[PDB]
């Protein structure tokens, strides 16, 4: 099993990575994003865009939705199915827009520290 991996904080605002390998389908890789709100103001309009390398194939699912309410309210998941049959090492770059504080947030990062065992 691998170990979630936290990615990014801003203003109580956290985004989350789950990773799955099922054994049946060694090519496949599961990443679940999981968006958090522990601030006093609701989090509206969450967008979560991803691009990886032209080496592998990526194909995102809809979200759950595009609102996390205040003070631990639920999450939003948004499932990303990665195929990486070739085995080439996985990058990952995020870009993220939401609406928070009536202020709009736009956020952009590779995700550094993504573990060997997500595409070895």
């Amino acid at each position: 099993p691998i170990p979630d991996l936290k990615v990014f904080e801003r203003e109580g605002v956290q985004l989350n990575l789950s990773f799955i390998r099922p054994p049946e389908n060694p090519a496949l890789l599961l990443i679940t994003i999981t968006a958090t709100n522990f601030s006093e103001g609701d989090v509206t309009h969450f967008i979560c865009q991803a691009a990886v390398p032209k080496s592998l194939q990526l194909q995102l699912q809809a979200p759950s939705g595009n609102t996390v309410p205040a003070r631990g309210g639920l999450p939003i998941t948004q499932l990303f199915r990665i195929l990486n049959p070739n085995k080439a090492p996985l990058r990952l770059k995020l870009r993220l827009t939401y609406d928070h504080f009536h202020q709009s947030v736009q956020e952009i990062f590779e995700v550094n520290n993504l573990p060997v065992e997500s595409w070895q």
